[PDB]
């Protein structure tokens, strides 16, 4: 479906989420993935443009003339791979699987990746939990 947006244009309600769903399908089938992110010896395949669109750290890395060519990126080995996995899934779905057992790891990983809206959200859920 579509609607008449704030401008004159026709706007498609599900378009952006459909694009993201299709990018996640590509990721799931390893189609056009162009980088491996390595965390504590676990490898995660992804699309650089999606990483950059969601993360300040990945934005800085891939706009750098030297680093934009890298097909492998190592993160700080103190990073929890589960924390990374949760944020990567978020990037491709808009859904953040936050819970008691993981929220601290997720918040620390989001801070490192410069995902400021996720960091704020984590703060609110920790602050309410106290
Ligand atoms: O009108 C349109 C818009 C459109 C987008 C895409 N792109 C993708 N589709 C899927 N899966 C569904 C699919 C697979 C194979 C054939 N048909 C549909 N996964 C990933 C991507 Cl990137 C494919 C076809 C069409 N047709
Ligand atoms: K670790």
């Amino acid at each position: 479906l579509y609607f008449q947006g704030a401008d004159s244009c026709i706007q498609f309600t599900r378009h952006a989420s459909d694009v993201l769903l299709n990018l996640n399908r590509l990721r799931s089938r390893d189609i056009l993935t162009d980088v491996v992110i390595v965390v504590s010896r676990e490898q995660f395949r992804a699309h650089k443009t999606v990483l950059m669109a969601c993360s300040g750290l990945f934005y800085s890395i891939f706009t750098d003339q030297l680093k934009c060519n890298l097909s492998v990126i190592n993160l700080d080995p103190e990073i929890n791979p589960e924390g990374f996995c949760i944020l990567l899934d978020f990037m491709y779905t808009s859904r953040l699987n936050l819970r008691e057992g993981n929220i601290m790891a997720v918040m620390a990983t989001a801070m490192y990746l410069q995902m400021e809206h996720v960091v704020d959200t984590c703060r609110k859920f920790i602050k309410a939990s106290e």
